[PDB]
RNA sequence: UAGGGGCGAAAGACCAAUCGAACAGUCUAGUUGCUGGUUCCCUCCGAAAUGUCUAUCAGGACAGCGCGCACGCAGAGAGAAGCAAGGUAGAGCAUGGGCCGGUAUCCUUAAGGAGACGGACGAACUGCGAAUGUGCUUUUCUUCUAUGCAAGCGUAGUGGGCGAGUUCUGGUAAGCAGGACUGGCGAAGAGGAAUGAACCUGGCACUGUGCUAAGGAACCCAAUGUCUGGACAGAGACCGAAAGA
RNA sequence: CAUCUGCUCUGAAAAUUGAUGGCGCUUACCAGACAUCCGAUGCACAGUUAGCAGGUAGGAGGGCGUGUGUCUACUGGCGAAGGUACCGAGUGAUCGGUGGUGGAGGUAGAUGCAGAGCAGAUCUUGGUGGUAGUAGCGAUAAUUUGUCUUCAGCGGCAAAGACUGAGGAGGAGAAGGGUUUCUUCUCAUAAGAAGAGUGAGCCGGGUCUAAGCGAGUGUGUAGAAGCAUGAGCGAAGGAGAAACAGGUUGAUAUUCCUGUGCCUGUGCUGUCGUACGGCAACGUGUAUUAGCUUGUCGACACGAACAUCUAGACAAAGCAGAAACACCUUUUCUGUUCAAGGGGAAAAAGACCACUGAGACGGAUCAUCUGGCGACGUGGUUUUAUAUCUGUGACCAGGCCUGAGCCUGGUUUGUUGAGGAUGGUCGUCCAUGAAAAGACAACUAUAUGGCAGCACAGUCCGUACCAACCGUAUCAGGACUCCAAGGUGAAGAGCCUCUAGUGGAUGUUUUACACAUGUAAGGGAAUUCGGCAAAAUGGAUGCGUAACUUCGGGAGAAGUAUUGGUUCAAUUGUGAACUCAUUGUGACAAGGGGAAUCUGACUGUUUAGUAAAAACAUAGCUUCAUGAAGAGAGAUGAAGUGAGUUCUGCCCGGUGCUCGGUCGUGACACGGAGGAAAUGCCAGAAAGCACGGGUUAACGGCGGGAGUAACUAUGACUCUCUUAAGGUAGCCAAACGCCUCGUCAUUUAAAUGGUGACGCGCAUGAAUGGAAUGACGAGAUUCCCACUGUCCCUACAUGUAGACUAGCGAACCCAUUUCCAGGGGAACGGGCCUGGACGGCCAGCGGGGAAAGAAGACCCUGUUGAGCUUGACUCUAGUGUGGCCAAGUUGUGACGAUUGAGGCGAGCGCCAUGAUCAUCACGACACACUUGUUUAAGGACAAAGGCCAGAUGGGGAGUUUGGCUGGGGCGGUACGACCACAGAAUCAGAACGUGGUCGACCGAAGGUACUCACAGCGAGACGAGAACACUCGUGUAGAGCAUAAGGACUAAAGAGUGCCUGAGUGUGAGCACUACUGCUUGCAUGAGGGGAAACCCGGGCCUAGCGAUCCUACGCAUACGAGACACUUGUGGCGUGGGUGUCAGAAAAGUUACCACAGGGAUAACUGGCUUGUGGCCGCCGAGCGUAGAAAGCGACGCGGCUUUUUGAUUCUUCGAUGUCGGCUCUUCCUAGCAUGGCCAUGCAGCCGUGGCGAAGUGUUGGAUUGUUCACCCACUAACAGGGAACGUGAGCUGGGUUUAGACCGUCGUGAGACAGGUUAGUUUUAUCCUACUGUCCAAACAGUUGAAGGGAGUGUGGAUUAGUACGAAAGGAAACCCACACGUGACCUCUGGUGCAGCGGGUGUGCGGAAGUGCAACUGCCAUGCUACGU
RNA sequence: UAAGGAGCGAAGGAGGGCUAGAUUAUUGAGCAGCGAGAGGUGAAAUUUGAUGACCUGCUUAGGAGUAACAGAGGCGAAAG
């Protein structure tokens, strides 16, 4: 037959343009800085709104870009680095910040500029500090708990935006804007429509998949479609995770 | 974003009147056990549609039947006369299978059974047995025979057949399917059955005079009349049963 | 009288008209005989001749002709070759001469070399016919008259008549074209030839940057591709310094000329400058370069309402000129202009500054709103249009003259108003709506800078025209944009007009059949698969509006009434009166509505060119995988179901996916033992596999049999088999039910239909999603109201073609000689044989030419393909897993490998610890390697490369998927062997002919020598019986002989008993159609067997139990061995084993309804032919039955025929094509007689019937369900018989069924896919030829006639009278003449319907100044003549 | 007014809403010790344990609750 949907998509032509961007979203990499928010703005991909930030490097002038906590303003002053006060919308080391805090963009390895949390809505949760390891566990949004160096840095609050999925939308229209910035194929065509050249669920006098859908993690590319290495299947309720800090 | 690749609100849709794999050009005069065609005259000879093996059944090869060149040469698609083998037609029912009825007598019953016998029968029953056909010896056995036979060598076509008379098997049968024997049409014209591949007479270089065949002889149409019996039905010359006055 | 033989007779029925061959024949027949004649390519005689003589496929011998070579002989201007008429020679292929034409070359003989002879190939190229002066040439607005040319153009010009109608058939640009543009001449004309024509600082290109492309360099490659970075490039419609009026040419113009300007720079001469004002909001002053830095401009979505301006359009008055006047009118028409640049208001809308000090309150918008972070008020500051003036006069209208110049006007007001411009507000979004070049301000330094005059400069390329573009063209198609008047009306709708632009194949009143349209008595879907097509409804205003619902909707529900003109009131609500001959959204424009069911939630999308859908999409719901990112779990990808509401039961046995451990297996490397060494051997061994768990919103799956309740039925209850679990809740003859047209109710006169119920449901059912509704479908289906030419049943009229005529002018197709009936024939003839008939012409028509299209698409065959699938065969990319490979450095412990000095148990193995090399974790440093944490972080790990080895692998690649066969498939095996039967008494001998057997078994069931029988039957012998052991007599096999069938065997070949391993070893010859195989037989040998010996034995009493080349295993002796020699491995020879059952021997699964190619009537799906089982119809006999009684009527059990209208059986004709079911329409034939006419019998009183005979003239209907033929009901009737003609009839129609490509359901399959199972959507081409048929002319002067031959026509029902009669116990109950009607036939318009071309009238919208006369769009009332039936 | 409503003074109660804290207990994980059974009942089996249960230490993570004092005691319109 010929090449599926899945891998066609995957080509260079069709990655995600940048022509619209704002610039590489990071912390400035400075021990200490004073900064001031100069504007609130809106990314044509993203639905966290960004805030540029101006920081002096030797005497001039420098910009930078942050995900927006909430509760920002046009006009504030921010703290970045070490000696930096607890407070709203700063920039801290993370052996600073007290058990049970929660915190946003937090750096993986120091000076990486902050990974981690960045959707809106989301934060993670401070969970331990090892005082002879140097040490600190962090409870991320998935349920997973990381552990990373207290020399690593993190921003005082929740990411802007959030709320955003407890409005349906009503219409192929609202569904058409959304996925518009997206590489996911919309609208999307099901298997079984398709004729047994096109895709593996394809052909027959019933519209059926024939075999099982579960298919393996070493199977090849152009027909590794379906529920990919499944544990299990199915409505029923799971079983107890396993926890250590 | 480009061909075993694209693109698809999915129809195998669309990608320059081309898409269940584009166009141009080359390899390449790709291959073909299959269809079509294959160019002058006269003379002489003249088939096969069967057997064995084949991923063989619309094809091959080997053998059998033609022709050419021919070393050589007592032979013959016919009879007699001695001699073998055969189990069909007819005839029979003695081992085996198998239908109906029995006198005297016998056994029991007071029923039935057996029976000295008669009638009816078999592709896989036989005690007897033809005609026709087959083989052996003898030219020391009639009759024919050189314009005849012919080892050997080289090489062709053929390997869908069909029909008549006599017979057979399967089938309700069939211008049906399948065998055997002797001549045909295939590859055969001419005269006759009004017409017809195969039926009757009878085998063809080219002319002329006579005669016959088969079939005809009022007229169409070359040749026709006679004698004796039957027969009356818009009958017969061409044409159907059991049953009948 | 009874039998038998001959001829006649009865049994004896088929579809166009018919066949002893015809006409005829009764003395042309049947049977028995007789005469002699006619008749072959045969026979006789005679010529010619080698004479011996037919011939396909095929084979051989001798000759004729063509282009060129070598030689010999000749020839031509006193006319060569060629070509054309005649004449001679040869059996023939061919050859020779004569007369005209032609104008320079040509042969005869013998040999040599070949591109060496045509009717055909749907042959190749070129040229020409018939058809044929024919088919056609005419969609759109429309044309007439005069006059000149033209020389014969509807060409030009005047006057009329029309049309596009400002979302134009008008005026311009772009893409595309490229001289098509202008002048002259000529026809050569959508034709040529010769010239001429496009002028810029201010218009556009050359500039900037978007998405993006990229030279070079680095890395890579055999060279490439690719990847990292990046000079340069990237928009004639995005950003982008500065121009406008009026004139002029045959053709250019914001480009030329005149006038008035502007931008960017340069230089001269004058003339001034080095600062101030306001509480402030800010002003006055035309101001230099340069630089940091901070900011602004360039610089931006959609939608709605409200202001203001400008084009435009109206109406009054003034003047100037036009139109109209039988009448009327100060009625009607055209004009009334002002650019860029300069100067400049009031106004409206917002910002802001000073004073002031406000509320349970003031201000303010069409709408939101607004104020102590300062309201109202009073005075100011600033930003954004426009009117008006100047632009020095141009331009327009009119008058007077004129081959030129003068003169006069261009004045005032009101209403409205963009489809253009601008301003400040408001709404929407999980969508927030480009960059850069180039500018400007503030701040800091620095200063000869501003203005006026005059002068100079600004390169290069494009510039004509389009109705001329792409479609083979002068093609009804396609193709990016701009400007836009008046009326009617909501409206750049339709209809009508102004500005501007427009047109030719000719004449004829022109039948039939068409194509676009009108109208119709009475009836109203009766029509048809189906209301398909048409009709009906229609705008605005008011009254009045149901079920159900997600509460939004349904809803314009439905149902009803009103509407013109005039003259008034009243001011947006509207009222009232008067008036008209059909009435008023008058033309144009403009919904039919209701009740239910199946299905998809909705708007949206799709097979360009047969499918618009129930298919796809969609919002919502659920599952899966991941902490990797230029992205970071409210994330990023992969699947399934399909909005909302309500539910989503049970199963982890199989298959898959996933998790955990090894107990076993499982590669290469790395080790070990041995040997002179190679080859082998042993150990070792990840992941996988195996094993144990999890998982169905993963693939999917979810039962049988018996009994049992006070009538019968049914079974809550019991028992029994069975499993991974035995279909829960719901729903149903449903788009899913075979039987099936299921049963009951309702709808109709009548229901293979619809709806409601019921349910052991062939084969319903839960995100392979189940069930109940709303709103919305060009979706499928049933019914009702309105409405109608769909129909009964057709008629009349209009336009355009068509017929005839002038001008112009083709194609398909074609072996052609073409009237029928029967016969035969390749089984349906135009041509052949025997009969019936025989002409040409013009216009129509569709019976035939199995008419033309196109090497049948269905079906089979080919050792021909391609797309797609997987549990087919053999490989492969990717993904995982192991060991090894760039000398990192140094610590600690550990297991392991190798050998000593210790200890235990009757020097052994076992237990202690001490020295020698690798080596697995763990630490701590920095040097390889990694990362924009980069003057940095990690770190010998990772990540990335390389060489070998295992695992997985329809993601892909190649290929295969036997044969015979009463077509193929499914089934069997007639595919290798053996016996019997038949195949007309040797042997042989076919069919999916008949009855069967084989793929082995046995140390004896083999070899030998000797002994004796057997199966039964008749007597005996205790228990002991039907049947126990023992005896005597008979006993030709009635028994046995392992295993089919046949043959064979008696002191044995059978049953016993003894001994043996001949079921030896070498090597020959033969038989069965004879290779393999099986058997028969010769000679030589054994320290061979059995027997006294003669004799016998190298398997089984005989006929069946089996297999090549190459490779490999074993036995046997004799060989070979590379320059030489020794050994370990190897190679030769003979013979046996390991095996091919498709058995004279390849290594192999499906599907195509998406399909291709070569062929086949060697072979299926129609018709025809042969047959007639089965279907249908008829005879013979007489057992019984009929109230008696064979036979009025019947007729068992048996027997003989006919028919082709049923279905089989067979494969002769057609696969380079004979259009396939039913209906509609129309004609003819058959009889086996349903009605109607004449008769005979009766169990015939009469009435009504029943059985038969001669007879085919005239009849045999309207409907409901269904695609039906068929069936079954209702209504009528004299009666509602049965059939044929290529299952009559598609260049006659229709297209409901079946049978291409889309899609749903059930059952089957792991799947692609299947299903004489159900459902829905699905392109019907061409006559102009010949012949037939229908009419028309000629053959046939004119007037009057004749009648050969051909055609043919009237059929039936009722009433009255006989008559309440005959006849019958009664009840009942018949038989001419006359009159009324229906169907059919032929005519006719006096009457009555219908139609409206000629004729008269009326109104609506808009044109010609009014009235009168009238155009266009079309509407409407009446109606001559004519034609017609619903009339006579 | 030994009818009602407004108000003053000192005091009492598990009456109600909110904010910030708490002693144990029951489960779950980590690590350490030990080396065979634990659980449950009238009596037992499903079941769990050498991948170390049970029991004893130390760490942690959550979400409920307020024992004994506590009564013919108190409060509220009742539910509480």
């Amino acid at each position: 037959g010929k090449v599926i949907r899945t891998l066609r998509l995957q080509k260079e032509h069709w990655k995600r343009k940048h022509h619209k961007s704002k610039g590489i979203v990071g912390f400035p990499t400075l021990k200490n800085c004073e900064a001031t928010v100069e504007k609130i703005v809106h990314e044509s991909g993203r639905p966290a709104p960004l805030a540029i930030i101006n920081y002096k490097k030797e005497e001039k002038n420098t910009k930078g870009l942050l995900v927006a906590i909430e509760g920002i303003y046009e006009g504030q002053k921010i703290q970045i680095g070490e000696n930096a006060s607890l407070e709203l919308g700063n920039v801290c080391p993370i052996k600073e910040i007290p058990e049970g805090s929660l915190v946003s963009m937090v750096e993986k390895k120091p000076k990486d500029g902050g990974k981690y949390v960045k959707s809106p809505g989301c934060y993670a949760t401070i969970v331990y500090h090892n005082k002879l390891t140097n040490q600190t566990t962090i409870k991320l949004p998935s349920g997973e708990r990381v552990r990373v160096t207290g020399e690593s840095r993190a921003l005082l609050g929740i990411i802007a935006g959030g709320g955003k999925d407890d409005k349906p939308l009503l219409k192929a229209v609202n569904a058409y804007y959304k996925y518009k910035t997206k590489g996911k194929p919309w609208p999307r065509v099901r298997g079984v429509a398709m004729n047994p050249v096109d895709h593996p669920h394809g052909g027959g006098n019933h519209q059926h998949v024939g075999h099982p859908t579960t298919v393996s993690r070493n199977a090849p590319v152009n027909g590794r479609v379906g529920l990919v290495a499944a544990r299990r299947t199915g409505r029923k309720k799971g079983s107890r995770k396993i926890t250590v800090n």
